[PDB]
């Protein structure tokens, strides 16, 4: 399965995840960047029976940036895939939406890309 | 608060969601487009304590496109926000990642936008 | 060809464009939103020999948000297609990048979607 | 200022650009991936008076994937910024829109990211 573990992206954020037999992803996310501190709940989904032709395993997950310590009124989803093997890796693109008035909605979404590996920064 | 229930986007897809007290989103997604049939599990997160300044409620969710009937080796995340009121809507952008070889990774992610309302278009 | 004309998006921004025989787009953009005033130079490209099977005409263009009156140190590209016929329309997605330090680069790009029609708001 | 010249991204594609005094980007793009062969015209814009606070220079450009050899009925825009220095780079995100019927419009746009450097990877 390969996905369960502790991953780090290029910003030094820490992605602690468990890939369940039902296709669920469950864990915590700690962002090294932004209006965020300590750990946040995450939940997502992954293809629990991927192709065997060398394709990666599609997955995605969501963090809402509220925990017991602060609330940044925003949420990020990551969409990507797990690529196993030599140096396993989760390649993602992400969308970060901030709570906004409908008038400011046009400016409410950031886009980016994160690459995760199991190598502690 | 007004999130739980059945929503429809401009493609006629059906988003059935429950917003739990812990910030969790759970439900089913039925896509009227693409390599999809019947319902798929979704899970996500939402800001359970949004701003009281008229801002929307930030949220997101993931569908992996595998159910008991078929497996499209892909996953979509929607990132967006709930805006309550007379014409309640959930405005989203989404990323759909397909399982891909490293060679084809550059072409592995689609982007789009879905507007969900309480009434079918 | 259909693209040459004055278009307006859902924000009330005004897109004045000329589609040239070489595949070039040339014109001005006036944004009804953001750190912008009056007109900005735009340049882009379009498929000058599109499919005849009912597909739209792929195109894109760029505005850097500097003119004689102000400079917002940012640029937007729109990628989309012209759909001719009953009510002609240009459907786009866009990416707005703000000048940033490499440390703040993660937060430097907004994503959105604009739909243009020739109907004055 | 340091923008003009030849750049390469992680796919081995070759970006040849001239930054003119009027904010214009002009050049050629040779893609090492996808339905592309040989050079394609590009045109774009860049901030010709960027911030003096260490921020990058915002920019963007478009390629329509038609040249004298072939027509892929599609176009890519790259939105990003030039960051000068010892390891100069142009960091971009991109949107690739394909010509599509209204029916298939939802699936008509790919998203990705390209990092351009002065040295081939
Ligand atoms: O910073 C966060 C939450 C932390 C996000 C961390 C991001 S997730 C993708 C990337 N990968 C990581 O590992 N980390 C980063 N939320 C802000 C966004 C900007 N905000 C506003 C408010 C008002 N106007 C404009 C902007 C306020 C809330
Ligand atoms: O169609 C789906 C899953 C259903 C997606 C429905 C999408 S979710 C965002 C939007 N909002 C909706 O309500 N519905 C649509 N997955 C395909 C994608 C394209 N695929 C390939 C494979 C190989 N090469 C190229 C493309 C194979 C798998
Ligand atoms: O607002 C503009 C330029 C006008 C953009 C208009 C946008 S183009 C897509 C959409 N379609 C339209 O028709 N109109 C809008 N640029 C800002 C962005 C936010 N900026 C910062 C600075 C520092 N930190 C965070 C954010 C400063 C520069
Ligand atoms: O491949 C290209 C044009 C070359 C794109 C190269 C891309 S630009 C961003 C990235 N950075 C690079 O340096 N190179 C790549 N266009 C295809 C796209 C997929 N197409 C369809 C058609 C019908 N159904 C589904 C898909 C047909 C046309």
């Amino acid at each position: 399965a390969g996905i369960t573990g502790t991953w780090y992206n290029q910003l030094g954020s820490t992605f602690i995840v468990t890939a369940g037999a039902d296709g669920a992803l469950t864990g915590t996310y700690e962002s090294a960047a932004g209006k965020a501190e300590s750990r946040y709940v995450l939940t997502g989904r992954y293809d629990s029976a991927p192709a065997t032709d060398g394709s990666g395993t599609a997955l995605g997950w969501t963090v809402a940036w509220k925990n017991n310590y602060r609330n940044a009124h925003s949420a990020t989803t990551w969409s990507g895939q797990y690529v196993g093997g030599a140096e396993a890796r989760i390649n993602t693109q992400w969308l970060l939406t901030i709570g906004a008035t409908e008038a400011n909605g046009w400016a409410s979404t950031y886009v980016g890309h994160d690459t995760f590996t199991k190598v502690k920064p």
